[PDB]
């Protein structure tokens, strides 16, 4: 049996509780800094804390306007708009948009999945309000930021066996728009996850403003000048699985990384990244996805990228993050570009790490000349120039089968070993690596 509520206000009291079927009626429901107070409907952040379990929420029609004015009434803490704590729910089918950009006194996060076997299905979700907005994380995503920031990440999925379905996920803020966190079997499935981009010639056309950027002439965090030529997100990960984290599940607190991650169908659009993986651990798998202009395509570090695609305008549609990258097996397709190409990072896919199994398939004749397959070398990518990440930049590549199906250039550098080299021209490829094969294929 379904109980309506029609109010924000008579919804709250059902978070606490199990075992309810609950649908907040069709309208349109906003939250203002009015709201925030001992004597008003949200005294504490996360605004909407679902405890219970074996519960369901249906938010068809709905509305829900949460001003960005909210993000600076708890004082210098985190606020959480949606957390799950309790097991088993199921939230369907809100539009939840952020109103204005007013930044976090401190950062905040859209929804945070906690507990086990949850689901969201069917959200749309608006990120907006957050500090530095415009330069990426060209001034610190961190600890020891050249400016200090104020982020704003969208979905944060933790837990056991969490599940994000068909859901719009749009920012327009300073943050990661999907992300796992000490996340056992998460799934991101059918979605559509979009940021917006900025190139660093526009940021560098600050001088003399007075703006953050300029006050500090510019100085990246990562050891030099913000350089010309590329395109940056003003976002940060499209899905990306965090380094460590901590997960709440039935009153018990785990600090671990995220394990066998699936993504499935998903489209993801001017994000740093579309799909970064590495730092998972267990079975990554990537199916169905398509990225576009991105600044990184592909980075599972190992695991399995199948019937996927990217298009390389902004930054390569494959990079292996380490060298101790191993069994990445990836097929990808290098889609026509989606906007002017505007790629600094001069490579297609820069490739390491041992014993994967690369097939790259395009349909694109006009090769911009910057563009390459890199084995192995010096990656001209934004963030690992000069020494800057040196683990990300300049390792061997070993045993690595590479099927290029395509017109791009191959560049196998002197550290590169062992690579089985198949493509549909070989006169563009240059070898200066160990006992390399390098075969013509027809088409």
């Amino acid at each position: 049996q379904t109980t309506t509520v029609y109010s924000l206000e008579d919804l709250l009291p059902y978070l606490k509780q199990d075992n309810v079927d609950v649908k907040l009626a069709p309208g349109t429901y906003n939250v203002n800094g009015f709201d925030v107070g001992e004597d008003r409907l949200f005294s504490t952040t996360p605004l909407f804390l679902f405890e219970g379990s074996n519960s369901t929420y249906d938010f068809t029609d709905v509305k829900l306007n949460i001003n960005t004015v909210v993000l600076t009434k708890f004082g210098n803490n985190e606020v959480n708009e949606i957390q799950i704590l309790g097991n088993n729910n199921v939230l369907k089918n809100l539009k939840l948009e952020d109103i204005g950009t007013t930044a976090p006194s401190n950062r905040a996060q859209s929804i945070v999945i906690d507990g086990r076997d949850n689901r969201i299905e069917g959200f749309h979700l608006t990120i907006r309000g957050s500090y530095p907005y415009g330069y990426g994380d060209a001034f610190g995503k961190g600890g020891g930021s050249v400016i200090n920031h104020r982020k704003h990440s969208g979905v944060l999925i933790r837990g056991l066996r969490n599940h994000l379905k068909d859901c719009t996920i749009i920012s327009r803020s300073y943050g990661h728009i999907v992300a796992m966190q000490a996340a056992s079997y998460p799934t991101v499935e059918g979605c559509y996850i979009e940021g917006e981009m900025r190139s660093t010639d526009d940021m560098l056309a600050e001088e003399g403003t007075g703006s953050p950027a300029d006050k500090v002439d510019f100085m990246t965090v990562w050891g030099y000048k913000l350089p010309a030529g590329y395109m940056m997100s003003l976002q940060e990960g499209g899905i990306r699985a965090y380094n460590a984290g901590t997960t709440y599940i039935d009153g018990v607190e785990i600090q671990r990384a995220t394990d066998n991650p699936t993504v499935l169908n998903c489209t993801i659009k001017n994000a740093r990244t579309g799909v970064t993986l590495a730092h998972a651990n267990g079975t990554k798998y990537v199916e169905g996805c398509t990225v576009l202009g991105c600044e990184n395509g592909y980075s599972i570090g190992s695991g399995t990228v199948v019937n996927c695609g990217a298009d390389a305008i902004y930054g390569p549609v494959f990079k292996n993050t380490y060298g101790s990258d191993k069994g990445y097996n990836a097929d990808i397709t290098i889609l026509p570009p989606s906007d002017a190409y505007y790629n600094g990072h001069d490579a297609v896919a820069y490739i390491g790490g041992s014993n994967h199994n690369l097939t790259f398939r395009s349909e694109i004749t006009e090769i911009p000349s910057n563009l390459k397959i890199m084995v192995s070398g010096d990656l001209q990518g934004l963030r690992v120039l000069h020494g800057s990440n040196p683990s990300q930049n300049n390792f061997a590549g070993t045993n690595i089968v590479l099927r290029n199906l395509t017109n791009f250039p191959v560049d196998l550098h002197s550290d590169s070993s062992n690579i089985t080299v198949t493509s549909c021209d070989t006169d563009n490829i240059t070898d200066n690596g160990t006992n390399n094969s390098i075969e013509a294929i027809d088409c």
